[PDB]
């Protein structure tokens, strides 16, 4: 009974999961939170929040390696999957990790300094503890590599693209890809002749246009700062407005960088929370700024959904996913009502259903476009890639 | 036979026109170019490029005042129309200029420092030379004041909006408004039940969604830097990408401000010209970067057209205007072909027609949405506002 170990090294954490190869079922999940801090705890499943003090990425992984051996799982680890934040232009698909792959991930790391060096630390650690185990890298960007130049270029001088590599990359690619594959079955569509819009809505949020199985447009840019308004992120913002702010406040690009990334979005407008559960209840209680944050959020989602549809020859479906897309009855309805121009009709009883109902249609029959909720599973997609690459001879 | 004198004080020029009240026909047009420079020439109609050296806004206007008297037009000047770049939140419509109006234009001037102080210089000058003449201010922003908060707010912290006034304003409002009024007649639409998209395409370019006669969305932001890629302007650009550029090049916000405004867009990508006539011929001759600049330009126009349509309940028409929208057979077709998702069908013979054919339908009959070209006349709209306000008792 072989298993896949899925690793996601964030800026301050290591989120891991163990999945069965035969069914893709999660057998163990955990998180090594508070990395590089004096208080670094590892909490597997919730059964025991074990503690460590000031420990590196490898030490937190060596803790997992001991825990897995304690539960007799070590010999079952047939494959290891690694989440990579940025694959530049070098990666278009998931690959078996080699010395070449590591060099190439290190080459593109300047495009995402914080996240990518953490991912490499995870690879180096996992390679030490599991040398006899095949290891696979899965990139957040690789799905959007099918974007045409007209879709990924910025209006900046050509020099910045050819010399410095400034262009759209986009993210949530593993989610967008997974949700796409699932949508073709649910909606009974031919992948080779299809047009989908996938709205990934969580703390970080992005839209993606999938034409004939390929990503043709996506809302995030070179960084996760572009596109939709998000939890703490502003989304699309007038650069002239940002420069105007600088003159008045004396703030720098870096100062405003943190503001746009960490203090804006739902949190920024409402002045209350980045969490939608909080804001939805706040609006029901007549909070004005929470209502506006949600309306702004919805308006910007609808605008980008309709905009991304232009990159399609025919619109067959709109798919909601992520913590917000899976669980928010309100946001989904508000977005769909804001897209009556595309001819969407909502089935409210179907939209009322909680996430326990899984992959489900939420649009009425006379709707010109099918609307659906499909729960994303980035861990499963990483595992399915690892399983597929497990048959390869390298 | 009364006339209206229309004035547009730019950053380095004073563009003026004289229109007949009864027909709105241009009887005289001119430009006082190279303002505040050692070489400042005033060229009326082209018949005589008269010259002046290092002269202020009032001196260039005092030149016009003498020229109009030389052609015996002074006594015919019944009304004067002033183009204002920015009306903040204080102006929602065209107003008869008073001491109150001047104070209020001076209040909103920090929102557009360069252009607005030039507009005030024009008012002060024209008031001196024509005190007995009613004078009207027409704002570039006033039409977009019907935008709902969800449409004009940025995802920035609320403080920046309430305290500093950072929000979407949008521009080309006089054009968008004029073209809208004209579209209702041409398309036989009821203004009170209608949905239009107006694509203003010139050196500076913007989209506007007009729902039931009111602007509900527009592509430009607080400044003309947001939205579409333009002649020298980048348009929408990832703020994270801009901050990333700063770290590598050592450039500041101001440095990148000039780049985004003056060195980007069509000029930036192609590395050839901001002029489309140049680039279209370059592409026909197989120039690769000119082809990409045009494709990027088209892609970003289509994306914003479809996006702005979300703010409508029903899409009746898409209207092209501006130097590019009126004259470019290629861009119009490429944009419309990129919007097949909305069900647009183009009539190529009709689209082939040059601007001499004026207000014209360019879409085929079985198209779900009507497409049209309507030549914009900002001077005429300013004059029509002045004429309307000429019946008022102040
Ligand atoms: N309305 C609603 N929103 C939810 C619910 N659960 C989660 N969310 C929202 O979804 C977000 C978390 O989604 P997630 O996909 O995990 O985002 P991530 O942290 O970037 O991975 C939270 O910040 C909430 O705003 C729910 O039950 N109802
Ligand atoms: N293809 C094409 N483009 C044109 C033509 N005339 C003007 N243009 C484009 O339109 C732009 C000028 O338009 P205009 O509305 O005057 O822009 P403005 O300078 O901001 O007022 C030029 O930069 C050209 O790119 C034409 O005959 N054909």
């Amino acid at each position: 009974f072989p298993v896949v170990l899925v690793i996601n090294c964030g800026s301050s954490s290591i989120k891991f999961s163990v999945l069965d190869v035969a069914t893709c079922d999660v057998l163990m999940a955990g998180i090594a939170d508070g990395m590089n801090t004096e208080n670094a705890f590892l909490s597997i499943n919730g059964d025991k929040p074990i503690n460590l003090a000031h420990s590196n990425y490898e030490d937190a992984l060596k803790a997992i390696a001991f825990e897995l051996e304690k539960r007799d799982l070590t010999d079952s680890v047939a494959l290891i999957g690694h989440r990579i934040a940025h694959g530049g232009e070098l990666f278009t698909q998931s690959v078996i990790i080699t010395d070449e792959i590591i060099d190439n991930i290190r080459r593109v790391s300047p495009l995402a300094p914080l996240h990518n060096y953490a991912n490499l630390s995870g690879i180096d650690a996992a390679r030490h503890l599991f040398p006899a185990v095949r290891q696979v890298a899965v990139f957040d960007t690789s799905f959007h590599q099918t974007l045409a130049p007209e879709a990924y270029l910025y209006g900046l001088p050509w020099e910045y693209f050819s010399s410095l590599g400034v262009r759209r990359y986009g993210f949530h690619g593993t989610s967008h890809r997974y949700v796409s594959r699932r949508a073709y079955e649910l909606l009974d569509l031919d992948e080779k002749d299809s047009g989908l819009i996938v709205a990934h809505l969580g703390n970080g949020a992005s839209i993606c246009a999938v034409r004939n199985g390929q990503s043709v447009d996506t809302s995030m840019g070179m960084t996760p700062l572009e596109g939709l308004m998000m939890g703490t992120r502003s989304g699309d913002v007038d650069f002239g407005a940002m420069a105007w702010i600088a003159k008045e406040t004396g703030q720098t690009l870096s100062d405003l960088e943190r503001v746009v990334n960490k203090e804006s979005g739902l949190l920024g407008i409402s002045g209350l929370s980045s969490d939608l559960r909080v804001l939805e209840k706040a609006w029901h209680e007549g909070h004005e700024r929470a209502r506006l944050a949600i309306k702004t959020f919805v308006h910007r989602i609808a605008r980008h959904i309709a905009g991304h549809a232009a990159s399609l020859h025919r619109l067959d479906g709109i798919i909601f996913t992520g913590g917000i897309g899976e669980n928010s009855v309100l946001i989904r309805q508000l977005v769909i009502e804001h897209l009556g121009v595309l001819g969407l009709t909502l089935d409210v009883e179907m939209n009322k259903q909680p996430n326990s109902h899984g992959e489900r249609i939420i649009s009425a029959n006379p709707s010109q476009v099918i609307c659906a909720v499909i729960p994303t599973n980035e861990e499963k997609m990483i595992a399915l890639d690892a399983i597929h690459l497990g048959n390869v001879k390298a």
